[PDB]
């Protein structure tokens, strides 16, 4: 798997945001997680949570799996890194997403994410709470 740049162009919500890609814009969906919908329970914290964690980034990248780079809607499928940070787990270790949508060959970083979850769980947060 390789790092690639992109940039903001704006939030969206937990596990979704629009970068600029290869110079195009592109709304991308994260790779193994749900968060909740902005109107259900957590749902504005996973926005919130993402929207600071990129917006403060100097640096965004995007880290195409194996598999799959673009879902049935056109949202590209990525792992996105915030200053070297990965949103995915952070999302997950804060309890503020569930390990989810774990398809074949788009799966890499499955067995982080869990023990992020795993944690997650233990320390009862958020979702887990
Ligand atoms: C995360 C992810 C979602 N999607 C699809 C499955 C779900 O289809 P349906 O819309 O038919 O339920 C939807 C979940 O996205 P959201 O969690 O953003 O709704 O996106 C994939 O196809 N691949 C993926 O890797
Ligand atoms: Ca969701």
């Amino acid at each position: 798997l390789h790092k690639e740049p992109a940039t903001l162009i704006k939030a969206i919500d937990g596990d979704t945001v629009k970068l600029m890609y290869k110079g195009q814009p592109m709304t991308f969906r994260l790779l193994l997680v749900d968060t909740p919908e902005f109107n259900e329970k957590y749902g504005p914290e996973a926005s919130a949570f993402t929207k600071k964690m990129k917006e403060n980034a100097k640096k965004i990248e995007v880290e195409f799996d194996k598999g799959q780079r673009t879902d049935k809607y056109g949202r590209g499928l990525a792992y996105i890194y915030a200053d070297g940070k990965m949103v995915n787990e952070a999302l997950v270790r804060q309890g503020l997403a569930k390990v989810a949508y774990v398809y074949k060959g788009n799966n890499t970083h499955e067995q982080l994410l869990r023990k992020a979850e795993a944690q997650a769980k233990k320390e009862k947060l958020n979702i887990w709470s």
